[PDB]
């Protein structure tokens, strides 16, 4: 229950215990509700920015008495003795005084992971521009399992700018706004694409790497080479799951990316191949054969373990039931999640002529997009 | 020294013993020698793109032969059956058994931390735009100490967004591709108001966060306004020495920032204040009073020492002694690694006018654009 129903402040002052009408207890710092303090003098009501400073809040800061009134929690501070009042629903949602998951490579709530058996995702351009449930659930789709399609967009030029403008902005690079990807292919060519075909997060030497992709079919007349993706964190979990020390390895070890081209482009990153929050949370997977540069940070007691544990990443990421395949046909788009789902295509079965069009955007933006139409929607 | 004077190979071949003519000696496994391979069919002549993955070189490749010859190490890996040179300069370079430091907060070799005793690096606009030299100088000034003052440009709108075009890439936001730091009515953020700002670095509530400012002067009459620069790397070192536990906290847990100042936006990120790599160099400063959000994330025995490290490292920003401070004339502009170096501004009133402009962009650009006049220099 949300609902308080009585407290009891320590003889310190230190720290309150708030009982709820379900029997839960919950225990709040002084210094924590002094500093969530959500009154007009503690938060700018009219854009929520704090007022005061860690420094302004004197620092032997204790509750001096507190009540439970009609839903709500009545906290006065001394010694400054400043009154608050807190509403019984926030106390409950922002509670501390849990049993907080330790667990090393758990992923966030919100994701589900996914192999060959999840369906693309498919949302129709016209809808998610028109209907903000549509919208939503493209967005959520992208938030959750780290992809979707888009079709029925416009064969045009410069349509995927677009379709970032939908939730967010474009990562302008040296290459553009976006990149043309145009491939022929014929007998000649056919040997060349059938190279570097792994699966991949791109620019992993760019720190910070874009954390969206965009690709978007304009032309195709070429058979086969269907867009393939793959779920970083489920490869990710079945080496946890299979060899906690190997996952732990390239966790706990940075690598080196770096992209050095002939037209002036040299970019550079040390960030390791799966990266966890501080408290365990698998956060980001950064995986690229082409651009990978010489590991000098892993020691070299850890280095041969390090190269196994790597080698076994591949593995799964290679493995045909992890990758979901689709077609793009004309005006019809995709976005990955660049720090957690990695693309390739399969190869071409025929000849033809192909030409897609690609940029980055930033997931700040879609998320914040995400939790204003979620709350338009409520 | 990079000269190899002689190797050695384990009975394994898993790896080799590589002495130098200084006498040091540096240990290089197979499997790692195999992977960085140089070679066309490992490495493209063009581009220098990996040509290989992991699952291409053999699982049990060793080395099955190993000899010195004028200043390389050439290397022939089973069961390849594939020879390979290595330049003894690449060799040193690109070492890993070097008894690397596992300081826990030790800064990055090439960074060099700051407090107020040294005066601002300043640039001037001119320069930096025709002569390749001062653009090296000056993008090599913020790379290495976070932070750098661009004087004598112009006073014109939007001329911060030619000065990121100097270097890379405007980072576009919710607040626009610029964003005009003046006093607003029904402001949707403190910088748009009077107010003095503490030390901060920017958009922590964003993920990925902007990696670098460029704050622009076209007016600063009025009384106050100066502007603090503050490296959050010094501050963060301060903690660690004085109490590492203190910084473990701070390193160690996430903290939440929110940021929800108009309709049409609500950006949220989890983050630690102190963000280290997987190996305990400092990544990251992540400090902002007035969009730090409810900590949810630390337990409830940990909060108390928590909430004392970080008043504790807010002293260390606070501290006059951490702070660069200077006060913006008209077409005068400063660049901050907003991942490291804090930036403030004292509160203004008074007749006289103060209007700023700010954008952000990447240090991804930055380091290539540097990496480029370093080479063509
Ligand atoms: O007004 C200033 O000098 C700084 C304002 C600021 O912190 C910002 O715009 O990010
Ligand atoms: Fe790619
Ligand atoms: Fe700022």
């Amino acid at each position: 229950h949300h609902m308080p129903r009585s407290v009891t402040a320590d003889a310190s002052g230190s720290f309150l215990t708030l009982t709820f009408e379900d029997g839960s207890e919950s225990r709040f710092h002084a210094i924590w509700l002094r500093d969530n303090a959500l009154d007009p003098e503690t938060r700018s009501p009219g854009n929520g920015q704090r007022l005061i400073t860690i420094g302004d809040i004197p620092a032997d800061t204790r509750i001096s008495t507190a009540l439970v009134d009609d839903g709500a929690l009545t906290v006065t501070f001394a010694p400054e003795g400043k009154t608050v009042t807190f509403p019984g629903k926030w106390l409950k949602s922002n509670a501390y005084d849990t049993d907080q998951s330790s667990e090393v490579g758990r992923t966030s709530p919100d994701v589900e992971t996914w192999d060959s058996s999840q369906p693309a995702p498919a949302f129709d351009w016209n809808e998610v521009q028109s209907d903000p449930k549509a919208k939503r659930d493209w967005l959520d789709a992208i938030a959750r399992l780290g992809f979707a399609k888009l079709v029925n967009g416009p064969v045009r030029e410069g349509a995927l700018i677009e379709c970032a403008s939908m939730f967010g902005f474009v990562r302008e690079t040296n290459y553009g706004k976006y990149f043309e990807v145009r491939t022929e292919v014929n007998p000649t060519n056919l040997a060349y694409t059938g190279l570097g075909l792994q699966a991949h997060t791109d620019n992993p030497y760019r720190d910070p790497v874009p954390s969206l992709q965009i690709l978007y079919c304009l032309e195709n007349s070429a058979e086969g080479g269907d867009s393939i993706v793959v779920d970083g964190f489920r490869a990710a979990e079945r080496l946890r799951d299979e060899d906690p020390e190997g996952f732990a390895l390239l966790a706990g070890n940075p690598a080196r990316f770096e992209y050095k081209g002939s037209d002036g482009v040299h970019l550079r990153a040390r960030r390791p191949m799966i990266e966890l929050s501080p408290d365990g949370e698998m956060i980001a997977i950064r995986f690229n054969n082409r651009s990978s540069a010489p590991f000098v940070d892993i020691p070299f007691e850890k280095m041969e373990a390090y190269y196994a544990a790597y080698r076994r990443l591949g593995e799964f990421i290679d493995d045909p039931e992890m990758g979901v395949s689709f077609k793009l046909e004309p005006g019809e788009s995709f976005i990955v999640d660049n720090t957690r789902v990695l693309h390739a295509r399969l190869g071409y079965s025929g000849s033809g002529s192909r030409w897609l069009q690609g940029c980055y955007a930033d997931k700040d933006g879609l998320f914040s997009t995400l939790n204003v139409l979620n709350a338009q929607l409520g």
